[PDB]
């Protein structure tokens, strides 16, 4: 990792409000990007934040966690899309500010229904099961309102992969904007 008296290359762009999530979400970077969202509320409540996202998705609990913290704190948090935003990825990209939502021309969406597994009694599978429907529903609902769609569009456009470029999320409601340059 490169270095800059000497931060390291992630950290001096953090001095610029500037977070990257460029990995699996996980409790691993979801811990570390909710640290890193507390603390820049800390230094400036009213600054935006830009988080960059570069992610495939991951474990939904520890994006929810990304999620709230990011509606919880005061600043406004601009997500950029660059590479691909997928399943908890694209989630997240839809959770930012509204009207300050980007993707770069050439960035990948994917959006789906949650995954999950449940193995064990039918009694505990059931348990596991219910549990994983009323998440589908709340994260249905949740971008339903975050893109203006019909419930019922979002759970139809969502049962299996679904693919967007840059424009494609822009028209569906999941980014506002596709720049090309600054
Ligand atoms: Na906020």
């Amino acid at each position: 990792v490169p270095v800059v008296r000497s931060y390291d290359i992630f950290s001096r762009l953090l001095k610029d409000r500037i977070i990257f999530l460029g990995d699996q979400v996980n409790d691993a970077t979801a811990g570390l990007i909710v640290a890193q969202l507390l603390f820049l509320e800390a230094e400036d409540p009213d600054k935006d934040i830009h988080l960059y996202i570069n992610s495939p998705g991951g474990s939904i609990t520890s994006g929810m966690a990304i999620y709230d913290t990011m509606q919880y704190i005061k600043p406004d948090v601009s997500t950029i899309c660059i590479g691909m935003a997928a399943s908890m990825g694209a989630f997240l990209l839809a959770a930012g500010a509204k009207g300050k939502r980007l993707a770069l021309p050439n960035s990948e969406i994917m959006i789906h229904q949650p995954l999950g597994g449940a193995q064990g009694q039918a009694t505990d599978i059931e348990i596991h099961a219910k549990r994983i429907l009323k998440i589908k529903e709340t994260l249905n609902e949740i971008l339903s309102e975050r893109t203006g769609q019909p419930l019922e569009k979002i759970k139809m456009d969502t049962e299996r992969d679904n693919f967007m470029s840059a424009l494609e999320a822009k028209e569906y409601g999941l980014i506002d904007e596709v720049f090309t340059k600054r």
